[PDB]
Order: C-alpha cells, then sequence, then structure tokens
C-alpha cells in the first residue's frame, strides 16, 4: 500500500497511463493526471479517482513535447500534490514509417516527447525527491528499448534512450532512497497499437481479430496481449519496499518478446 | 495472495530460500524446502512455517547436484503437496580462483548444482504445470548471469546458463498459464557472501564490517544489501496475476550492479 | 582493401574519425571529411590523405547539429565522391553534469548531434545505398550505448538511442547488401577525455597522468587507452566481405569495460 | 597476417572449425586441428594446410567431452607447434527436444562439450599465453549465447555459458595481453544445421531448399547464411593488433538475428 503518497503519470488521459493512476491510486496514492482528450472524459477520470478510492486527483494539462512545459508541469504537480514521491514517466506517441521515408518532424516529435520529456520531468522531480530521501521515478520504455523493429527508428531510438537514461538516473541517486527503473512492455491494446492493427488487416485484406493475432504472433510468444491493470500492478511493486535496491534496470513485461 | 497454491523451494535451509519459503508462506502456499543443515533447525524451520502462517511444509533432503536425485525431489514435492504451481530454483554454491586454479572438482560442482539441477527440476516439474494449465518458475540467478567478476569462472558460467535456460523454458511453454522469470540479485549478506568478505578482510587486514563495505563499493552502487526479504517479495511479485506476461526474462535486485 | 570504394566520414577533423578517414584512404576509399578546426590544419589533413594514399579527399563543412545540414552535407558528399558506400556517423560531443543541473540546452545539443544527426544522415545516404545494393554504415556508439555513468544523461542516452537506430537501420534493410553497426568505444585519449582527465585531475589534485590512470582504473579493465588506430582497423572490418552478415549490432572495444 | 602464430582450434575436421583452421594457415600460423571423422579425410585436411598455405599442421585427436582429456590435448598441441598463441574453443553438438523430453544424457553431452571443454581448454592455454605476455581465446558460442529458441535448453544454456565464461577469461587476463571473445553467429549451413533442416522438410512435406528459406525466414532477417569463411574472417580480426583492446565481448555474425 502506499497510503500518503504522492504521484504524478504523464499521459494519463488513456490507455497505460489511465491504469497506472488508477492502481496508485487504488493503493491510496494521490495522483496528478495529464494528457489529451475530451474535457468531459477527463474530469470524470478525474472525479472517479476521488470518489472510487477516496484519494486526491487533479488533472494538469501539459504538452510535454515542451522542455519548459514539461517543468513547469512537475513544479505545479508537487504544488497541488504537496509533494512529489513517485513520477511515471509514460505520456508517448509512435509513428511507423521507413528510414528514408520518415517524416523529420515526426522524428522530433517522438525524440521531444517520449525521451527528452522523460529527461525534463526527471531533472524537475529529483531536487523535491533528493530532499525527502525517498522517491521512485518509473519510466515506460518499451521491448523497443532492448531490441528492434522495421520502421520505427525513431520510437526505437527514443526508447533505448530512455533505457539509458533510466540507468543514469539511477546511477546518480544510488543510496539517496530514490530509484529509478523502466518498465518495458511488450504489445498492450491500446489506441496506440489499435492502429497498427488496423494497418495490419488494410495491408493483409484481413478483419481486426485475425489482425491483432498477426500482430501478436510476430513478436509475442504468449498469443496474449500485457494489459493496462499488469503495468499497473508492476508500477506498485516498482514502489513497493521490496524494489528499494531495485533501481537502474528494466522491468520487461512482454510474453516471452526479448526472450528470443 | 497466493492462498491454495503448492510450492517449492530448493536450498531452502538457509539464506535468500528461507526467506523465499517464508514469504510465499505469509501469502498461503503450503511448501516443500530442501537443503542441508542442523536437523534440530530445519525442523524449527519447518515447524515454523505451520504454526505462524498455518500453511503445510514439508522438508524433503536432496542434494541436488545428483540428476536423478532431483527429479525424485520434485516428484516427492509433489505427492507431499498434492500438487505443485511453484517451483523456485535457488539452491547454489561458489568457490573463488582464477581459470587456471580453478578446481575441476569445484567447476563440476558449481555446473552441477547452480546450472544442471535448475534444468533437472524444470523437466520433473513442467509436466504437473502444464497438466493444470498454470505455474511459476522462478529461477534465482544473479547479477553474475548478465555480467562477469573475476575469479568465478564456474559461477557466472553457470549463472549466464540459467539465464539462457529461463528464456528457453518460458519460450516452450509460451501461452500455457505457466511462466518462468530469474530473479538476478546483486549482493545479499548471506553465509555465501560472508566467506567473501572475510576474506576480502583477512587481504586487506581490516575489520569485517569495513571489508562489508569494500565489497558493496567495488560492485553495488546504492552501497547497501539487498535482503532475502526484498527477494522474497520478488517472487511474490513474479507469482501474481500482475506478472502474467512476465516471462523469459530478468528482473534485477543489484542496487545498480547491472546499470553501469 | 576497399579500392574504388567512397567513403564519408563525420567529425574527422580530430580525434577517432580523423583516424577512421585515415584508414579508410589507406585502404583504397576515397573519403570525405567534415568537422570543425582551423583551416590551415584541415586543409593540411585533407591533402596529406591525397599525397599519403593516393585517393580523392574532400572536406565539407557542415554543422550536423542541424537536420537540413546533414541531409545537404550528404548529398554534397555523394556529388563529391561521385557515389556513397561507406557512411561513418562520428560527429559527437560530450558534457559532464547531474541531472538536476544538466543544461537543457546541452540536452538539445548533445540529442542533436549524437544522436538525430545519425538518423538524418542515415536517411540521406540510405537511397544512395539500396539503389547500388551495397553499403556501411557505421555508428560510433560508446560502452555508453550499453551502459551508463554518473553525469552523463544526455550523452547515455543519445548513445543509447545510436545503438537502437542502429538496430532498425539494419533490419530496414537487411539482405540489400547494406549492413549497418555500431563501434563502441570505451576510454580514447581524444581531446574529449581530455577535459574529462584534466577535470579529475583538478579534483583529486594530482598529475594528469595519475588521473588519467585514475579514469582508466574507474571503467577500463584493461588499464590501456583504445586507440584511433584501433578503430579504424575496426571501420575497415566492417566494411569487408567477412562481415556481410554482421549487421544491427554493436562492436565493443572497450578493454573489458562491458565485461564486467 | 599472423606470420609465426601457433594457434589450435577443437573441433575443425568440419564445418565452421575447419575454414577457421584455413583462414588462420592463410594468414601464416602453424595449426592444430581436432576432431572426428574419417582418417583419409582429416589427413588430406592437414596435409592440405602445409601444402597449400606453407604452415605447419598436426591432427590431434581428443574427445573433448573428457576434461583430462582436454587438457591433455593443449598440453600435445602446445609441444606440437612449439607454443600456443590462439586458442579457437569451437568443437560443439546440438540436440533438439522440449526439456521434459530432453535426454539427461544429451543434456550432459551438450554441457560437457559446449561449456564445460570451453573452461578446460582455456585452463590448461592460460598460462602459457601468461608467460609469453600474448594470446587469443576465441570461443564460438551462438545467437543462442544472448537469446533463446524452442527445443534447445541444453544448447542455449551451454552457449550463454560460454559467454559468461569468455567475460570472466577476459577480466581475469586483462591487461596481460590476452584477450578472449566469444564469436556469435547466427545461422551457418553446416552438418549442425542441415539436420535441422532437414527436420523442418519433413514436418512441413516441402523440398530441402524451401525449409533451409523456412528455417532462415524465422530467425534471420538477412535471408542469407553466414558463412564458415566469414567467420575465419572474424577470427583473423580478433587475432589483429585492432583487437588488442577487444576483449570480454560477443562478435555477432547473426545476419540480424540480435537486431530484433
Ligand atoms: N501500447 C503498447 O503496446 C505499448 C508498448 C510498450 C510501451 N508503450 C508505451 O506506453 C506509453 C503509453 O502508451 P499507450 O499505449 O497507453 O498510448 P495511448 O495513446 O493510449 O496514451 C498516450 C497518452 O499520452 C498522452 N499524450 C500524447 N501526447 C502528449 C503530449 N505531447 N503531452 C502530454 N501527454 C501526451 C495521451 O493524451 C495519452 O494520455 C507510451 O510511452 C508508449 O510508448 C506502449
Ligand atoms: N548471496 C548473494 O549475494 C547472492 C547473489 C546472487 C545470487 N545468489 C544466489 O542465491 C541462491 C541462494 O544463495 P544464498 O546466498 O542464500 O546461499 P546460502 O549458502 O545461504 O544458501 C544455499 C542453500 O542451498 C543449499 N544447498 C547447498 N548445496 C546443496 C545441494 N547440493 N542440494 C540441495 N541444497 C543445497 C544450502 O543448504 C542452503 O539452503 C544461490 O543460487 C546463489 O547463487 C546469491
Ligand atoms: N574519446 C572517447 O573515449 C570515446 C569513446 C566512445 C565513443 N566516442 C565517440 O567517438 C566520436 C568521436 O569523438 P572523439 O573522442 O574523436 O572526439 P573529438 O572531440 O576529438 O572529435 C569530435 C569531432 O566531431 C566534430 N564535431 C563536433 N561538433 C560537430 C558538429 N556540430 N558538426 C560536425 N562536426 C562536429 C569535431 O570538429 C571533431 O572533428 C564521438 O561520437 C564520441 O561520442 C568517443
Ligand atoms: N552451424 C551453425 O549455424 C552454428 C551457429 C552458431 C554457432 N555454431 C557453433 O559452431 C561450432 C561448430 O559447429 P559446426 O556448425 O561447424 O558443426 P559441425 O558438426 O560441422 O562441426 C563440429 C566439429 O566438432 C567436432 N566434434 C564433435 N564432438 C566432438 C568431441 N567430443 N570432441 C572433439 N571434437 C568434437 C566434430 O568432429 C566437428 O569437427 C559449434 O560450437 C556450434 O555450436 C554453429
Ligand atoms: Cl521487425
Ligand atoms: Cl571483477
Ligand atoms: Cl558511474
Ligand atoms: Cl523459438
Ligand atoms: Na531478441
Ligand atoms: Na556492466
Amino acid at each position: 500500500m502506499l497510503k500518503g503518497k504522492k504521484a504524478v503519470v504523464t499521459g494519463s488521459t488513456s490507455g497505460i497511463g489511465l491504469a497506472m493512476a488508477t492502481e496508485l491510486a487504488k493503493a491510496g496514492a494521490d495522483v496528478v493526471i495529464n494528457g489529451f482528450g475530451q474535457p468531459e472524459d477527463i474530469e470524470r477520470e478525474r472525479s472517479t479517482l476521488e470518489s472510487k478510492f477516496g484519494v486526491k486527483a487533479y488533472y494538469l494539462n501539459a504538452d510535454l513535447s515542451d522542455a519548459q512545459a514539461t517543468r513547469d508541469f512537475i513544479a505545479k504537480a508537487a504544488e497541488a500534490l504537496g509533494g512529489l514521491d513517485i513520477l511515471v514517466n509514460n505520456a508517448g506517441i509512435q509513428h511507423t514509417a521507413p528510414i528514408e521515408e520518415f517524416p523529420v518532424d515526426k522524428w522530433n516529435a517522438i525524440i521531444a516527447l517520449n525521451l527528452s520529456a522523460v529527461f525534463h520531468g526527471t531533472a524537475a522531480a529529483l531536487p523535491i525527491m533528493q530532499k525527502q530521501g525517498w522517491g521512485r521515478i518509473i519510466n515506460i520504455a518499451s521491448a523497443h528499448g532492448l531490441v528492434a523493429s522495421v520502421n520505427k527508428s525513431a520510437y526505437v531510438a527514443a526508447k533505448h534512450g530512455v533505457v539509458g537514461l533510466t540507468k543514469v538516473t539511477a546511477l546518480e541517486n544510488a543510496g539517496k532512497g530514490i530509484t529509478c527503473n523502466a518498465i518495458c512492455p511488450g504489445w498492450v491494446r491500446t489506441p496506440l497499437v489499435e492502429k497498427q492493427i488496423e494497418a495490419i488487416s488494410q495491408q493483409k485484406g484481413i478483419d481486426i481479430e485475425a489482425a491483432a493475432r498477426e500482430l501478436l504472433a510476430e513478436k509475442q510468444p504468449s498469443l496474449q496481449f500485457v494489459t493496462p491493470e499488469q503495468l499497473g500492478g508492476a508500477a506498485v511493486f516498482l514502489s513497493s519496499a521490496a524494489a528499494d535496491q531495485m533501481t537502474g534496470t528494466t522491468l520487461s513485461l512482454d510474453g516471452g518478446w526479448t526472450a528470443r
């Protein structure tokens, strides 16, 4: 249980980040959520965290592709919470194309959000954690932080970068009561992946669920998606005392992806 | 919670394995323990699991350096428990010397226990798990399954072997409800490590606690030992639903060892 | 021998890149060099390649922190050479500081040059190599593309990114006659490292050569620098037929850094 | 060129080891070959090395699954050569079956040859190299020393073990003029792989060359076999001065296998 803890989850209006926020709230943490979406949906999400789980929840809109906005977001989050114990750097985007066709603006956007925002968020959070002598920074990388696939140059580069940055963060704060680790999921059926399933279905001329099976079979030996709830559970484990000496490392929940 | 589950922990009369057995019993699992020691100590350990935690506990003496004894041990364990849900392949030994001086009998003994017993135990357990469509095989490797140190040829080879074997086990049983992962601890202050601290203290002419600090500083950026209780917690996480799609991978609790 | 081949080496006015250009010229390749420095030194370098080794050499000044300048540089290089067979993405910078103090402009500059320029250069080169059905892209990463050190967040992130990007490039061009690999040096005594030796010497109050020994001892088990000439040799190997099926991987010349 | 050098290649009567011996002889090294086969074929191989390449060649029959025979083989090899500069630990076998069906005798045989012989050969060679202050130990691991496939428990365990042992050897002899590295091939069309192609062809009901294409497509993005000649070239590179500070690491020639 994380009763009293103060958590921030970037990109928590959808997908994995939404489940992270839910699992941290369930465990007793106050939570700042963040990301894009319909205002009515986001306010329902925020108010739900409070009314279900009896914690405080805040939504702070910040486009984390901007460095100063990211650093300002962390300051505003810490002010809202009255502290900052757990930072989950989760927000991310995807774009698929071969390198020689890969849009320069998409490279920049993916590096900005998927890598640089992790740096800027970490930089802003660390002094708060260092002063209190406890912290968790939990970076959501990918199996694509450890291995590659075709047509994902920017994303694989960014996620490999996050895995490196995780190690540095850990080493710089070794022994201080602050850990930093990277959760490296395989496929999780969010909108980020549904777009890729749709693309396969159009390429192959097959129904969406046949396409989902093809997407899994290529990469993920279990032939089952990882769930957002499972990843929330992993984050709660990383936040626990059992993980006090788990730092600078990757926690792969990927159905066997990286085993082969 | 693991209520109803049936667990086997090899080398659980000391050190990490003893804490594993305790944490699994606390979670509600019946437990088979195993290993060498004083009969009075082992029976106190066994009876303690039952009287504290209200589970069934059995001690089965088997020297797991022998293949047939290991396979027979798993059969006897499953018979005692009435099943076998969770196998923790933990028993291990250490011997330090440079390669050209490394005793051939010590190479054989370390390979037999630290690697081959993991194969034989896994082979015996798998058909039981496959029939029921659920299982956890949790191999205790090391940071030395991922990187090396001097004067540990056999041990590093064995532990790298365990990490490879873990991946194969996972892949062969992908999707079946059975996962296999390797917990890779850094330094944990058990008798296996106390011998090495003592050796440093004699080499350097320093007290034992100064030697322990030197042993940590060389390898483990946090400058803190990993605890058996933390590793028990990791095993309980691996045994949980959150880890259903965690398979074929390493879970490093090593204070930053492998980050640098 | 690489007789007839057409090579481009970024950041080849100093250090490792200068030796790369020399070794490729020695092997018979025409070479485009690139980077900052004194005009008289750079023209001596260029004319030396021609007069010693009997190849054609061109200097193209381009600040590769700019995407369009990098893509334009590759076009101009290919025009000068009459082709483009081998691209060595080598230019890089360093800055050391803890994350919470790490200048945002230095993060941006290191990501721009050490990572993004590798993407932009690769993107520009690939269509030329794809049309001819042969190519080598040789990325100069680091041991810090595989592991981390303190106070090098941007650099470690970038170099991990390069290692990921290398894998994608390889996979996208698998079987086409084009390979992409990352050379991952340990310490090499260039100006990039001499600054860090100087910083250690000031911190510890020791002479420069004692500081160099300390810098090695921390990271590099051989206690010897890797040389630019050795790395040139590695590049010539990667460019050879023996390495036709070496692709998507790292070639560590690091004196044992990543073994422990 | 390796003129004057004295090399030993285990399992060099077939496949990769035969090409290793050839490439080392071409470079000017005297060579000891080893392995099973028809006496007339082996003597033709031995005499061919001498008559083509003008070096001395010796065949020493030793079953390297036996520790003492392996240590005695190295002594006899060094006596024949008048030294020992380069040891290539190459001999290996394969057997495919799921873990719960995997013959205990095959596990033992694969561990004995593919792992333990590397230890025993290294142990015997090292004192010779240490006395002269120069050496190369080149271990032939596999992509299966880094990742896994189904039905190869023993082999993957052994090859992961070799990769670990390589690191220890390197670290123990860091700075001494002795390096140790592991060449990690992907598929190479030797008899060891032809058996597996034949098995696929029977399973799928397809001709042998269609089966070979299937075997490649599953694992090896280039869709081309690695050749024994390429691997010989890699060994000659590792034996060169350019590789003086390459130690404790893996050299993957695997057509992209480990990139994804
Ligand atoms: N889905 C998968 O299979 C998978 C696998 C591995 C890793 N990941 C990673 O998990 C993380 C979450 O991905 P997801 O699958 O839940 O995707 P998603 O698209 O469902 O959610 C992305 C979240 O990020 C937010 N967001 C996007 N751009 C933003 C910006 N500029 N600033 C602030 N917030 C922003 C979105 O509004 C949303 O809340 C990403 O880092 C992704 O790379 C996903
Ligand atoms: N202590 C550390 O720092 C550390 C770090 C990483 C991994 N490990 C691993 O953790 C595992 C447990 O080690 P530990 O530190 O608790 O050591 P330990 O010596 O305290 O415990 C070893 C256990 O194995 C048992 N055992 C020994 N030989 C046996 C045999 N032939 N058959 C059956 N049981 C046998 C012992 O009786 C004991 O119960 C080992 O695999 C070790 O390699 C330990
Ligand atoms: N020196 C080491 O120990 C070491 C170790 C591992 C990797 N590396 C890598 O090797 C590569 C070369 O480093 P080095 O040690 O030779 O450093 P160096 O400073 O000697 O050389 C850097 C080169 O890059 C050029 N350069 C710098 N900024 C540039 C820009 N914006 N555009 C174009 N060119 C630019 C410089 O003019 C110079 O030619 C770098 O990528 C570095 O990260 C170095
Ligand atoms: N072929 C591949 O695709 C591939 C890929 C990666 C690694 N490897 C490795 O390359 C090495 C050589 O394999 P190969 O494909 O050339 O196989 P191969 O069967 O063609 O050659 C094996 C060699 O080892 C010898 N040998 C076998 N048992 C022996 C024993 N007990 N003592 C002494 N010598 C013995 C054989 O006589 C033969 O000379 C092996 O270690 C193998 O694991 C092969
Ligand atoms: Cl792919
Ligand atoms: Cl060491
Ligand atoms: Cl460090
Ligand atoms: Cl497989
Ligand atoms: Na892989
Ligand atoms: Na390391």
